[PDB]
RNA sequence: UUUGCGAAUUCGCUU
RNA sequence: UUUGCGAAUUCGCUU
């Protein structure tokens, strides 16, 4: 075995998105507000690189890379776990083509092994889980399960499922609230008429959503017939209101998912 | 939101 | 010759 190096990818929102730049009128999500973050596990030390900005949805995030631990060993089983999770991040979360990126969390900041094992256990790790509700086993809504979630529609896009940040819980709406489109009276009807979906819960609030994808390179700030059609499609996509009962919750929390989309930027800076 | 997914028509590039 | 390379316009898909 060889001794290990563990680095924290420390993230702080040093300049939040000004009102004039917040075109999609989002909430701002400072990375520092949640303890669980990312890190890098290497065989050899990383040369001390200065702080650098990535430009995210919430504004300007300062990226630092501090040493957490060195000189320690890890078992074969632990590295195999860390590695598989490394590959999951880039292939399933970020959907793409330094030795190991891995999740850290406090108990002080350390390798979050239990988090990784939970992800392996989960059934919404790759696609859409089979969940069966009836009148006697109806869907139950827990507000806190949607406080920091990434949800995926169970009822479409099976080939490659869409993942959305939960952007708002509308506690004033229910599957019986009026439907935005006129061809349907309610949400319940829409999903029944169009998708043949029955709901066991009719008290559940509905979900406002935001798409999870973004450009690879975030090192610079954001500031035509097919490009136009996409702008409208992406706008309709973001104004979608979802029924919780119809969505699986992804095992990767939303606050971590936000940080994961910064990774290719950071890895690229560290190499070139 | 990066070349979102999928159809149709028009046009340029070779010797 | 497999979705050849690159432009333009029209249209469908989400709630």
């Amino acid at each position: 075995d060889q001794p290990c190096y563990l680095y924290v990818i420390g993230m702080v929102l040093t300049t939040p998105l000004p009102d004039e730049l917040n075109f999609r009128r989002r909430k701002l999500y400072p990375p520092e507000d949640t303890t669980r973050c990312f890190g890098i596990l290497t065989a050899k030390p990383i040369p001390q690189i200065p702080h650098f900005p990535v430009y995210t949805r919430s504004g300007e995030v300062t990226i630092s890379i501090e040493l957490a631990a060195s000189g320690f060993m890890l078992s074969l089983q632990m590295l195999e776990l860390i590695t598989r999770l490394h590959q999951y991040i880039f292939s399933h979360i970020l959907r793409l083509e330094a030795y190991c990126v891995l999740p850290l969390n406090v108990v002080t900041l350390d390798i979050d092994f239990k988090f990784m094992e939970d992800i392996e256990k989960s059934e919404a790790r790759i696609g859409i889980p089979s969940t069966k509700y009836t009148k006697e086993t109806p869907f139950v809504f827990k507000l806190e399960d949607y406080q920091d979630a990434v949800i995926i529609p169970r009822y479409r896009n099976f080939d490659q499922p869409h993942r959305f940040y939960v952007a708002d819980v509308y506690t004033d709406l229910t599957p019986l609230s009026k439907f935005p489109s006129p061809e349907y009276e309610t949400f319940a009807e829409y999903y029944k008429t169009k998708y043949n979906l029955d709901l066991t819960n009719l008290n559940q609030p509905l979900l406002d959503v935001d798409h999870t994808s973004s450009r690879l390179n975030l090192l610079t700030p954001r500031h035509s017939s097919a490009e136009k059609r996409k702008a409208k499609w992406e706008s309709l996509q973001n104004k979608q209101i979802l029924v919780p009962e119809l969505c699986a919750i992804h095992p990767i929390p939303a606050s971590l998912w936000r940080k994961a989309v910064c990774l290719p930027s950071i890895l690229y800076r560290l190499h070139c």
